[PDB]
């Protein structure tokens, strides 16, 4: 179909041209390697015992040679145009999933993500120039094989490529015919067989009334019956391999006896017959690999669609320009509802959450359902369905995006370090922005110096996957000292199971009471002492805000808090 | 592989000694053809002659019809091999499998046994014919091609063969080589993949920090490794191809050279020389081919096993040689324990039931747990656990099996009805026991003659599948005359579905009533009508016989016959 990938490949246009002289010339070593038989065969060997056949060795080899060499040359540079094209689709796919929304990552399919950039891209690289090869070297073999036919015996193709059309509709017609009375009787195969079976699902049956001897009976003309189908199955199938052999030799029969002298042939063949049959059982294969080459490239064109979907999707919306140095002013969510996409149910109906500047709120529901969805939605992680949420006067929406990126920030138990240095994690896309001095202060009073200090390397470990593979806890050190060297005006803090960990749980929450000291913080925790420390709590039954107020508050109105202060203890 | 199994194969070794004489000649047939090759080109062309030539052709296509008919006749007479030893085998197993017991019958795979009877049993034939084929024609081949090689060529065929094996060995080593470079390399590719992988799952937390080009930058980084380590994939397994084609060439060239270089050799015409060498490319795939014997061989002897290991397994025990002409005693079981076999969970605790003589018992359950298992435990199609069953002041198990299936009768809606005629599935291996005047007294005393009255050909049509496919409740009806012409001393009802067909319900209600009139009969029944008829009602929820007594002194002690009573209504 239609493929907009050529000025991808346009600046490469050279290399495809150096492949394809190259294939083109590793064909015609080839064919002419065919074509080295009939000096061989007449002057090797019937004109004298030894003279050409000394020659020949050495023009066969030096023709291999060459051969391998195209061949090697062919597929290192189609390899490099492949590389250099799924380069560019690879890049430019992760540019675009870059600003593309979290829909698509919202567990539509994730794991085929992968699949996307680099399976699917390769296999589209891979049946391009699969096809572009196949088309190129087999057409200029099928070109060389004719030309030969033709310059060595002008009169023998014209009849023996007549004739293969001939063979070609009688073995079609041939196969036809036993294909379908061989389906036609496997369905009374499938009969019997089924007979079979109901006669013995009666084993109940069988066994309480009388005997066996007439189901033996019954079973052994059942059996005949199969057995004689089985008869005329093994006959219809095995009688078309003597029918097509008798064609393909009553061609045969038919070129020699065109073949024999008359005015028209004989008159020049000596031993070039061999070569035509020769080239002709060479010639059978590329065509039979011309015919997939259109549904190989049908195959690619299809996976270049599929990526070409994903890349023409709409990328994040940020039609709103205002900018926000600092978001000192206060959060209000106003009766906000939300619906995930893909689900029916709505996630978050109206909510009139208010988050006072640099106070501590606590979302205390245990539902399990819109607890952490109001974290993304703070964010503009997800769209605003309806309501407004409206930080320092102005609503979400309008805001720039990477400014509200930026001014909201989120710690959890879950946090992907990215595969760099411990110091370039610590200030991501700001390494520039934040000097070594400033990550390590920190680093020091987020407590994760311990961790630091443990490697070897210590501020330019890699601690990334495949590097350090640090402990949990010290993943959440490490975000905690990315949220303190941004300073971000809106903290975010999940806090999903709450572990006691030697020596590092008082770590770890003196890093939080830091980070917390100023600041709002809009805490997901588990733990009973950042209850207790919020400023407000609030439990949402994924409708609502149920209960509203200080823990003790909420302790006296019980409602749901009770015993969620039970699980608590 | 200590297959055996030759008895059954024994009376029709003619048949096969016939296919293997006409196979040898199938590949006969194919050396000569390969031997009509030299007159053709080295007498045929070259030389001036002409009647030679016309020679050819019609003793090529002579040759394809002697080809065709050993082929067809090898295919046919192996398949009589093939088909008697299936017919054989598919006796001795479906006797057998007739003569299993229930309890092979365990629901493990229903339709794996009609593979057994179809499949499996096909596919050994089908295996040690393939085997056979193989191993004859191909060998056959092979010995007269070297025939061939040593005939035409005294001194090529030795340097060329004892050359082979070294170019063998020289392609296995290249190959494993060059396999061990690409697996080894895979590795690397899975480690670098996963990098990739990394950066996509980490979007979440990209997206809240800036991002943007230190993420794309590092994909770009990474991105270069799949295209480098890409052309590792690539050129490796590229620079693999023409190798072991060189090397194969190189041999080529060997032997040409010692066609020519040694002043001894000069005895090859000029077509002998394309003799060898095109027997030896024919010689390429019947020496694959007998590669595969030993596979085909040991995947047929596992399912003969399959199959032999079920003939082999033991029957339904009949150990027990009391006779009992009518069990006109008392049917009672005393502390019956029973469990299903591959079952952890006791199925049915120890029950002490008795069951009067002419009396009627009926038996209520809504799960069917226990309920169902007691009217085939009668019958011994699964044997007792523990407990013993008085029959006549005697044990089940001490009875013989034969004698004691004769005595019971089951009725229930669904009834396997056989595919003869209907006058043989009232009388299913008893049709000479009774006269057909017998047949239709019994049909018409069931109250069901008009369905089969109104029938085509009357009592002598074809009832089971493919045939009339008659209805349920008329199969019920079927099952209640064969009863009645068996005049069982022993009824077993299921009455599972308790269907109210409009004016078959009440013909059918009819007939049970008129077939327990007499003689002991024990009903498990949902029907209201049915319980209270029952001179005994019994209750058992799997556990223990809850309740005995009427049914009105069933509804006097609540227990569970009222919770019963709910819905029976």
């Amino acid at each position: 179909t239609f493929r907009r990938l050529w000025p991808t490949i346009a600046p490469f246009k050279a290399g495809l041209i150096v492949a394809g002289v190259a294939l083109i010339l590793n064909a015609a070593s080839d064919t002419f390697m065919l074509s080295l038989l009939k000096p061989l065969l007449d002057d090797g060997f019937g004109k004298t015992d030894r003279s050409v056949l000394v020659w020949m060795p050495l023009v066969v080899i030096g023709l291999m040679i060459l051969r391998g060499i195209t061949s090697y040359v062919s597929s290192y540079c189609i390899s490099w145009v492949s590389g250099k094209v799924v380069m560019t689709m690879r890049r430019r796919l992760f540019g675009h999933m870059m600003g593309m929304p979290v829909s698509f990552f919202d567990k539509q399919s994730t794991g085929t993500l992968l699949s996307r950039i680099t399976y699917d891209s390769e296999q589209v690289a891979s049946s391009s120039s699969g096809a572009l090869i196949t088309v190129v070297r087999e057409g200029a073999s099928i070109i060389g094989l004719f030309i030969m036919m033709f310059y060595y015996s002008w009169q023998l193709s014209i009849i023996l490529i007549v004739l293969a059309p001939i063979v070609s509709i009688a073995i079609r017609v041939v196969s036809k015919r036993f294909r379908n009375i061989s389906k036609n009787m496997q369905n009374t195969m499938g009969q019997v067989t089924t007979s079979a079976e109901q006669m013995l699902k009666g084993h109940k049956e069988v066994l309480i009334f009388g005997g066996q001897e007439v189901e033996t009976k019954r079973f052994d003309k059942v059996s005949n019956r199969m057995r004689l189908q089985g008869m005329k199955m093994v006959s219809a199938s095995s009688i078309s391999d003597p029918i097509i052999q008798l064609i393909a030799s009553l061609a045969l029969a038919f070129v020699l006896y065109a073949a024999s002298f008359p005015s028209v042939m004989d008159s020049l063949t000596a031993g070039t017959i061999t070569v035509v049959f020769s080239s002709m059982i060479a010639l059978m294969r590329p065509l039979k690999s011309l015919t997939n080459v259109n549904a190989q490239f049908q195959r690619g064109m299809a996976a270049c669609q599929t990526l070409f979907t994903i890349l023409d999707s709409e990328q994040e919306k940020d039609e709103g320009k205002r900018v926000i140095e600092r978001a000192t002013g206060d959060v209000e969510f106003r009766n906000v509802t939300f619906t995930y996409p893909g689900r029916d149910v709505p996630a978050l109906r109206n909510i009139n959450l208010k988050i006072p500047a640099g106070k501590t709120v606590a979302l205390v529901g245990r539902s399990g359902s819109g607890k952490s969805t109001i974290a993304s939605l703070i964010t503009r992680f997800y769209d605003i369905d309806e309501g407004e949420i409206l930080m320092d006067g102005h609503d979400l929406r309008e805001y720039t995006l990477a400014s509200l990126r930026n001014q909201v920030a989120l710690v959890s138990q879950n946090v992907h370090l990215f595969n760099d240095t411990v110091a370039n994690n610590i200030a991501y896309a700001r390494t520039e922005q934040y000097s070594r001095e400033q990550i390590e202060e920190a680093a020091r009073m987020a407590y994760a110096m311990d961790f630091i200090n443990k490697m070897d390397n210590g501020l330019d470990t890699v601690i990334g996957e495949n590097g350090v593979l640090l402990s949990g806890g010290q993943r959440q050190r490490i975000a905690i000292a990315r949220a303190l060297l941004r300073d971000s005006p809106i903290l975010i803090l999940d806090e999903a199971t709450s572990a006691l960990d030697t020596e590092s749980e008082r770590a770890i929450q003196a890093a939080l009471d830091e980070l917390q000291k100023n600041r709002t913080s809009l805490v997901i925790a588990h733990r009973l002492s950042t209850i207790e420390k919020a400023d407000e709590i609030v439990v949402v039954e994924d409708g609502v805000i149920v209960e509203r107020g200080t823990h003790n508050d909420l302790l006296e109105h019980r409602g749901v808090y009770a015993q969620l202060h039970k699980m608590q203890f």
